[PDB]
């Protein structure tokens, strides 16, 4: 991402986390 505040990031997080739960 071309930077954007740390929410924007916070948002992939959550979501990124749901399409593969790390451990």
């Amino acid at each position: 991402s071309l930077k954007g505040f740390r929410l924007v990031l916070f948002v992939k997080r959550y979501v990124r986390k749901m399409r593969k739960l790390k451990l």
